[PDB]
């Protein structure tokens, strides 16, 4: 027999095995996060371990098919995806070693608390606590307390654990056949053997940093006008042409600079569209809200729900005595088995966030004929974009009155725009710089240009240039502020949240145009257009069958990231910052610090 048809039925033997025991496994872990019991936990740790100890012995069974020997590609990538040893490639006492590392810094990381100086008994964790302060505190020196003190007692707990993580990590990577950490998960954007398609694990690097220039003025702007409105809220602490201090922005890092809308919203008096009120008024329940998300769907061409799904489903919390966990997920448990878990509430957000991961079903019902393996989203950006693109329809102020949640009597001014645009922009475009400059710091780290000696020093020397934020406090070596951010400690690539971003806008300017939406990008509705689901659904199908380069192009016409949709999107408050900034420095210098004087 040929090393391709016994690879064929290599793969045949595991698709049918592992649907099953990942359908078990899958089980079990619904029951748990259903009904949080101790036999529950039980039940599904095991069926969990049992679902792992095959997964390995799958893998290194499928060595046994040189890669090279094989030339149907979607078998390759099947087989790609098994052989892939990772932390198995190493030593007995080092995968011991680095799963300690992993744990504890996990630990330190959820278990780590700081307490007040005036009062040892006080003590908080990051959730809350931290967290509620950080986002909801309008004074200097308590968010700078909290801010320092996070990095300085649990930061530099990690410092130690962190450095020989690298190591270990690196050391996987190599001999994997990968330069360093970093390379390797660039690894999920590579695509090889399909010309007109193909993509290096370096070209990311390129096309990140291509598309970030492009977003600089976008940001710029934003920078400057939030920075001259932080000003007024901390007078005197802040100059006019420096970089954000660290502890201002609206979370523990400024990873999003959403909770700065209280300070920043440019017309304060306008109403802030809310339906979380017509909904109740209404007499709406978690039933309605997926009802009418399962309607959205269906008005582009997409399928109703399925039977199960409804009554698998736990839309709503058990309340007492039935305690779960009610973080929103859409699950794909196998054998055509989809539900969702969520204690959903009357809230224009849950009716949002319901669009949002039924958004998730629906792509997972699409590619449920692809063979297991490639049963997931072209690369790791794909899911989140698609779940995001479906609220931005949602929440439209043209969406909520079609459904006969918002009135034809409110009306939208170009004010109520530029509130609207400016909060996404917080979220959205606030991140991008602090994502693209986190990974930044990761790859160089992984790749050995930044020595231990400067791993500190560097981290707020790209602070400073390329997100314009400045440490209140200044940091030696003994810390590791990157590493007190969850993705960091907790071993989670971070590059994938640049990526969906530029994804969800191609894919949205893609879809509205294929609506024949008229005016500005972010009114756009796809409701009612089935010429946009069904592009949507070419893609959709396609799970990671395709290369992702592919999979982009049947919805966007194009095969790469492009940053134009993001900006075209915000266009409207872009020219608006511009003339408010008509007066003001515009971009920032490194020099100035909280504590240079
Ligand atoms: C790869 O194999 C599958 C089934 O094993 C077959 O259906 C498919 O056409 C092959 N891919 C190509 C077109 O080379
Ligand atoms: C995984 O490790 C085994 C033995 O250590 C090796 O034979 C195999 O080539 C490795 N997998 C690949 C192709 O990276
Ligand atoms: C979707 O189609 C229905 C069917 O006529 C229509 O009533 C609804 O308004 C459409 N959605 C929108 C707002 O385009
Ligand atoms: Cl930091
Ligand atoms: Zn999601």
């Amino acid at each position: 027999s040929t090393i391709e048809e016994q690879a064929k039925t290599f793969l045949d033997k595991f698709n049918h095995e592992a649907e099953d025991l990942f359908y078990q496994s899958s089980l079990a872990s619904w029951n748990y996060n259903t009904n949080i019991t101790e036999e529950n936990v039980q039940n599904m740790n095991n069926a969990g371990d049992k679902w792992s100890a095959f997964l390995k012995e799958q893998s290194t069974l499928a060595q046994m098919y040189p890669l090279q020997e094989i030339q149907n590609l979607t078998v390759k990538l099947q087989l790609q995806a098994l052989q892939q040893n990772g932390s198995s490639v190493l030593s007995e006492d080092k995968s011991k070693r680095l799963n300690t590392i992993l744990n504890t810094m996990s630990t330190i990381y959820s278990t780590g608390k700081v307490c007040n100086p005036d009062n040892p008994q006080e003590c908080l964790l990051l959730e809350p606590g931290l967290n509620e302060i950080m986002a909801n505190s309008l004074d200097y020196n308590e968010r700078l307390w909290a801010w320092e003190s996070w990095r300085s007692e649990v930061g530099k707990q990690l410092r130690p654990l962190y450095e020989e993580y690298v190591v270990l990590k690196n050391e996987m990577a190599r001999a994997n056949h990968y330069e360093d950490y970093g390379d390797y998960w660039r690894g999920d954007y590579e695509v090889n053997g399909v010309d007109g398609y193909d993509y290096s694990r370096g070209q990311l690097i390129e096309d990140v940093e291509h598309t970030f220039e492009e977003i600089k003025p976008l940001y710029e702007h934003l920078h400057a006008y939030v920075r001259a409105k932080l000003m007024n809220a901390y007078p005197s602490y802040i100059s006019p042409i420096g970089c954000l201090p660290a502890h201002l922005l609206g979370d523990m890092w400024g990873r999003f600079w959403t909770n700065l809308y209280s300070l920043t919203v440019p017309f304060g008096q306008k109403p802030n569209i809310d339906v979380t009120d017509a909904m109740v008024d209404q007499a709406w329940d978690a039933q309605r809200i997926f009802k009418e998300a399962e309607k959205f769907f269906v008005s582009v061409g997409l399928p109703n729900m399925t039977q199960g799904f409804w009554e698998n489903s736990m839309l709503t919390d058990p309340g007492n005595v039935q305690k779960a966990v009610c973080h929103p997920t859409a699950w794909d448990l196998g054998k055509g088995d989809f539900r969702i878990l969520m204690c959903t509430k009357v809230t224009m957000d849950d009716f949002l966030t319901a669009h949002h991961e039924m958004g998730h079903i629906q792509y997972d019902m699409a590619y449920a004929a692809q063979p297991f393996l490639l049963r997931n989203g072209a690369n790791e950006g794909f899911h989140e974009a698609v779940g995001e693109i479906m609220s931005l329809s949602a929440a439209t102020p043209k969406h909520l009155k079609s459904i006969g949640l918002l009135s034809p009597d409110f009306q939208e001014d170009n004010e109520t725009e530029i509130n609207f645009l400016l909060k996404q922009a917080l979220t959205i475009v606030g991140t991008l710089p602090f994502t693209y400059m986190l990974e930044k710091w990761r790859w160089m780290v992984f790749k050995g240009e930044i020595p231990k000696d400067q791993w500190m020093k560097k981290w707020w020397e790209m602070k400073r240039e390329i997100v314009g934020v400045v440490e209140p406090v200044p940091h030696d070596e003994t810390y590791c502020d990157p590493a007190s951010l969850f993705h960091v400690s907790n071993d989670y690539s971070f590059i994938r949240y640049y990526t969906r971003t530029l994804y969800q806008f191609q894919f949205q300017e893609a879809l509205c145009q294929a609506a024949k939406h008229e005016g500005p990008l972010h009114k756009c509705d796809i409701s009612n257009s089935t010429e946009a689901g069904q592009k949507l659904f070419n893609m959709l199908r396609l799970g990671k069958s395709e290369p992702w380069t592919l999979a982009l192009e049947n919805v966007v016409g194009a095969k790469n990231m492009n940053v134009r949709p993001l900006l075209n999107y915000f266009e409207p408050l872009f020219t608006w910052l511009k003339d408010q900034n008509k007066n003001s420095f515009v971009g920032w210098s490194t020099d100035w610090s909280p504590y240079a004087d």
